[PDB]
């Protein structure tokens, strides 16, 4: 069961720089193997190269209330009602830094919250046919009663509020498709998947 | 509750195209208000352009089992054990076409299944801060006995195997890792909150 192939069964040739920005687009040249018992000729794939992501799920087990960060995605504006979107706590892993140590970060600037306890969600590839970028998403400890207001970076067009709803109210808004950004879907379905236990193991 | 801002709130002021190849990389140039009032002055994103696409989970209702394809995706290289990914049936919407369309062509042609009944699960914005992607995910019904082989395009390079688990034996490995791309991790989480109802449905 599982795979079939592994990276002895892959080589890529060269990697060609497509688009050089504050993000990048490279060109993968690679060949690989076939299920059929062949290698492939020289593959090409266009992959945008955007760093990778921590996520943080702000519970607070207490109070089974769960925090969410708004703020506007420009991306999303022409497959959504609007731009503004709910979201986890997140953002981007610099060299050297941990999963951990940025959602902590993040939590203090985007929500204005201190995190005690955590554990691993899961980690994910947002959509690896054509980008490279994994989010690997942690749970924290929190207290719900202190997340509020307007949160963020103003230096880096961050603008960021805070809403505190219940974890069901968090997940019928995921079923009626008001949070719809796959971080958010990801945690919150875990969430419902694993409340009992961790509220059990966070309050005992 | 819910969000504050609609898009009489924002103003995109242009877009320019950096980048284009077979997916496009452009720049949003844009204003928007703020949470604590006024207008943001012009602030730039740069957007992977690559359209959007249908996802479909592939349920034997009568066996409780799920068929996975499995193909490789040079993206997951550098944060993955191996590039070659257990996933869902999906591609691309091309213009005209519905989701429902999109999951019953990929269905045969990934997979070789022919699909009964559908529903939608969710339709969620796989990364965006960086990217536009919409994906909507819609179960389908299937007979499992009959998913077996080799598929895919070969003129597109598409090289794909198909997998036939139990339910339990794919959000296991949801849990452990071994599925860790957003769409069947979304898939299969709402498979696990939902999979009783949804025999009983399909089985009546
Ligand atoms: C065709 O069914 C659209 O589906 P897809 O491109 O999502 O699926 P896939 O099978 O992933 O892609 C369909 C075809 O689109 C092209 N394609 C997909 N991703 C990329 C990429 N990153 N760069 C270049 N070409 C790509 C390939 O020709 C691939 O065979
Ligand atoms: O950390 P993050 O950039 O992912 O979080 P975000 O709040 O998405 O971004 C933090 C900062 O990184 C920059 N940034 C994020 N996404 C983009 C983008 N698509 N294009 C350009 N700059 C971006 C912005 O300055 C933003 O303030
Ligand atoms: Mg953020
Ligand atoms: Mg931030
Ligand atoms: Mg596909
Ligand atoms: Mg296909």
């Amino acid at each position: 069961q599982g795979i079939t192939f592994s990276k002895n069964d892959v080589e890529i040739i060269a990697r060609e720089t497509l688009y050089r920005g504050f993000f990048s687009l490279d060109l993968y040249r690679f060949r690989h193997r076939l299920f059929n018992g062949g290698m492939s000729g020289e593959i090409t794939r266009e992959i945008f190269e955007r760093g990778h992501a921590a996520v943080l799920l702000p519970f607070d087990p207490v109070r089974d209330e769960v925090v969410l960060v708004e703020q506007i995605r420009i991306a999303a504006y022409d497959t959504s009602e609007s731009p503004w979107l709910l979201e986890m706590v997140a953002g981007m892993i610099e060299a050297g830094e941990t999963v951990e140590d940025v959602a902590r970060r993040e939590a203090l600037e985007e929500a204005g919250l201190e995190v005690g306890r955590t554990k691993p969600i899961l980690s994910y590839l947002a959509s690896p046919g054509g980008t490279s970028e994994r989010l690997s998403i942690l749970v924290g400890e929190v207290d719900a009663s202190t997340a509020k207001g307007i949160h963020g970076l103003a230096e880096e067009n961050e603008d960021i509020r805070v809403h505190v709803v219940s974890r069901e109210q968090a997940y019928q808004w995921v079923e009626e498709g008001k949070i719809d950004n796959a971080a958010s879907v990801i945690a919150l379905q875990w969430l419902q998947l694993h409340y009992h236990n961790l509220r059990n193991e966070w309050t005992k």
